């Protein structure tokens, strides 16, 4: 039938075919010999310091494809202001090697991005982000305060909103404008003498960085760590967030009362901060975006990963569970109680949040809905099925087809 | 080239060199993944009417004639040329070949070493081998399917066993099992479009009744098996229910579940599936292991079209059934997991939970890294249902590509 791939839905029996997948200019990891797809970082979409000017042609017709992209979506397709924003890019680039977005292009690729990436479970939200324009922004204090006015009306005592704060481009031969850290929001992670780790294991190296950078450490399980704001051709400064803005939420199990006394605890803003936006060429080293949080990234895998947190096996003592055997599902059953604390403590502290089933139900609704608009939906499977309960989920049973559009998140190097 | 795979738990690396003797190609290109697709769109396996291009088949002969004898350390001697030239003389003048038992062996149990979805891959050394090929006769079938299904079940102490059955030839129809798995429970469409029993089944549990079988009403109505001969209508034969080992599902704690009448079959036998060695086709070739609890409590007994119980239990227990956030899915989909467990140990009979399992599927990971450069495996179905990163093989990178000898899907016979 029809050339495109034929995806299926094995709860529904109901089949669709992706032909929004022809839109991808970008390769991805995999080849008709082997599949690539589990890979968490595919050396393709990685961003590398390209500090040579982008090949003027090259840059030209990315960036006149995400031209077309906006007047299309705003209905405008071969119109006069569409082929003359077309030539005002080109001749910007000819004579300065790049060019600048307007501030509603900025908007719209943003969101493009977001509806774009193949990994978030959260799109059907896409279409209601606020995006913030800092391109203004000359120096790393200047930073901070962006930052902290994201985080502040992201947070919005509890009741989050999405948003994502947009700092200087790329430009040639210029350094770039960088945010150290991984997310705005990051709980320290201390090397010990044994060797172990006090924190989150995940962030030892920042953790060490900050330190290197004149951070007094603290020597808690749960500290919040400085930022580390880099502006052009300079070496980072240090930022250490005013404790009112970081909003967190102590950690309770609506039943078994001993689980608050475990002084586990979350913070409520989730703000990746080290992924590149692109957008028609442009590249936007530093623009931190956020959300929030499904529980289960909380309680299964920030709280229960092996190299995380890893609490799995101090629940279960608590819970007086066979933790000498597998067959108990001792592991099994702790997860569940730890994802249903995450959920208690952030409903009872009145803190947005989503449950895993909710979450993928609203995914299976943003699919239905993509399918009509754009002929289909990028996703990555082991990334939108959750760590705990997976076929229990609609998602697990839908197929899914897995393709690089842009505009984009990419992953990018690391500033050190 | 070769894929660097990373353990994000260990922070460990390697390098999948096996992949480069992949032949065959998967549904994926760098435009778009297709990974999480079930089946193929045209990696199918076309009829069989016309003789194999001499050429194509003597090729993937040799190949497979070439891993037999380096298998027991024999290349390049005396034997290994001579077959070699067996090979190439019969199909020069027949436009095929056999295969002599030892290398049927070794196919085999390399077909399932290399398949990409199996967990239970650690075993693959200790595989029983019945060579079926000399049968002509549906009812020949069912008597080697009995035996295996004796041998296979033993009392409880389940072991991995295949039949193979003759392979396919040019322009004959093919021997084959029309059921999906040796061990099925019907699918009864009943009025309201609902399913009363399996809703997997009710294709084949149709197809039976149309070909006479006498049809019950219960939830876990062992079917029975068309087999069917070359170019003959399937024929419909009844299981000896003696050697149907069933395990009644109960509760470690919750008294109440064993109320629930649910049961399950202990031995997991596929037999629509394809294997192929050598360039030879086998479309007749049921294979049988033992069983990963998850396989029955979470797909079997709670994917919403299956047996779906999610709800029966989940309200058993008194469970919020309001809201999501109350999770009262994810726990009763642990105490239906539970159940498995604790019944078939009860009933001793063999059975792996899924933390056992991944444990040992890593051990073979790295058994297979050293022994051969790589293993092919494929993450969505490695990783199970419930529970996902809870195991070890969540955290592994894994790269997934075509090896032969292998076993293929191919297409339903009616
Ligand atoms: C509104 C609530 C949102 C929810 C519930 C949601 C949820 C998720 C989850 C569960 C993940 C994967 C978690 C993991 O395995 O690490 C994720 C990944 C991602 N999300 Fe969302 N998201 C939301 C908002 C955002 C926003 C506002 C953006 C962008 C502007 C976004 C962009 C992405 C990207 C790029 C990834 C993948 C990042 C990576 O590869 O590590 N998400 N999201
Ligand atoms: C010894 C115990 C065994 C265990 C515990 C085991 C476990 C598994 C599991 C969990 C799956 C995924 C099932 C699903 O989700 O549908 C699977 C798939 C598979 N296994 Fe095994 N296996 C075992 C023995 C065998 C044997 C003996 C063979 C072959 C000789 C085999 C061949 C395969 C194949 C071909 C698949 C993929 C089936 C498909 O594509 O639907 N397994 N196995
Ligand atoms: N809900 C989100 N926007 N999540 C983005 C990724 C957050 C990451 N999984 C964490 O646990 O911090
Ligand atoms: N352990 C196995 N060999 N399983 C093969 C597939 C069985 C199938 N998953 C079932 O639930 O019946
Ligand atoms: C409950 As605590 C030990
Ligand atoms: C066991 As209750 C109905
Ligand atoms: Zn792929």
């Amino acid at each position: 039938g029809p050339k495109f791939p034929r995806v299926k839905n094995w709860e529904l029996g109901s089949i669709t075919y992706d032909t929004l997948c022809a839109q991808s200019q970008q390769d991805g990891p995999c080849t008709p010999r082997r599949c690539l797809g589990s890979l968490v970082l595919p050396r393709k979409l990685q961003t590398r310091p390209s500090p040579g000017p982008p090949p003027a042609e090259q840059l030209l017709s990315q960036a006149r494809d995400f031209i077309n992209q906006y007047y299309s979506s705003i209905k405008r397709s071969g119109s006069q202001a569409h082929e003359e924003r077309l030539q005002e890019v080109e001749a910007e680039v000819a004579s300065t090697g790049t060019y600048h977005l307007r501030e509603s292009e900025l908007v719209f690729g943003a969101k493009q991005a977001w509806r774009n990436a193949p990994r978030c479970v959260g799109r059907i939200q896409w279409g209601k982000l606020q995006v913030f324009d800092a391109r203004d922004c000359s120096s790393a204090q200047e930073m901070f305060t962006y930052i902290c006015n994201h985080i502040k009306y992201a947070t919005n005592r509890g009741n989050l909103r999405s948003a994502i704060t947009v700092f200087p481009q790329r430009a040639p031969g210029r350094g770039d404008f960088r945010i150290w850290n991984s997310q705005l929001v990051r709980y320290a992670g201390y090397r010990q003498q044994d060797g172990s780790v006090r924190g989150d294991p995940a962030n030892v190296e920042i953790t060490e960085l900050c330190i290197q950078h004149g951070w007094t450490p603290g020597n808690g399980r749960f500290d919040v760590l400085p930022l580390l704001l880099q502006a052009p051709d300079e070496a980072p400064e240090l930022f250490v967030l005013p404790p009112e803005l970081v909003l967190e939420v102590p950690l309770e199990h609506p039943t078994l009362e001993w689980f608050a006394a475990l002084g586990l605890r979350w913070y409520a803003l989730p703000a990746v901060s080290n992924m590149l936006l692109e957008i028609g060429g442009l590249e936007f080293s530093a623009a931190p975006f956020s959300g929030w949080y499904m529980s289960t990234e909380i309680g299964t895998r920030n709280l229960c990963d092996p190299h995380r947190y890893n609490i799995l096996e101090d629940v279960a003592v608590c819970m007086d569970l066979d933790t000498r055997t597998t067959s108990s599902l001792w592991k099994d059953k702790a997860a569940v109680e730890i994802n249903l604390a995450v959920l208690h403590s952030f409903q009872l502290a009145k803190v947005t949040i989503v449950d895993h089933h909710a979450a993928t139900v609203s995914f299976m609704k943003h699919l239905d809905n993509e399918q009509k608009a754009r002929g289909g939906c990028p996703a990555d499977w082991a990334w939108i099925v959750p760590p705990i309960s997976g076929s229990l989920t609609p998602v697990f049973h839908q197929e899914m087809v897995n393709y690089i559009l842009s505009p984009a998140f990419r992953y990018q190097p690391d500033p050190w």
